[PDB]
């Protein structure tokens, strides 16, 4: 099983229930903390190619306020 790369952090946010592998297809969730605007995807999911494992696309971010 090809794993992704830890997926990446947030400013003023979260990802919801971290897990500690992504394989293939499987996606996680951001979250913007209280008092900010979430501007971008809710989620991002693996895309493996190669042999390589990438994620599908840069994370949310969140603007305050």
């Amino acid at each position: 099983e090809i794993y992704c790369p830890a997926p990446p952090q947030i400013d003023n946010g979260i990802i919801q229930g971290e897990r500690d592998h992504y394989g293939y297809r499987q996606s996680v969730t951001y979250a913007c903390n209280k008092g900010f605007t979430m501007i971008g995807e809710h989620s991002i999911y693996c895309t493996v190619n190669n042999d390589e494992g990438e994620w599908s696309g840069p994370p949310p971010e969140c603007r305050g306020c």
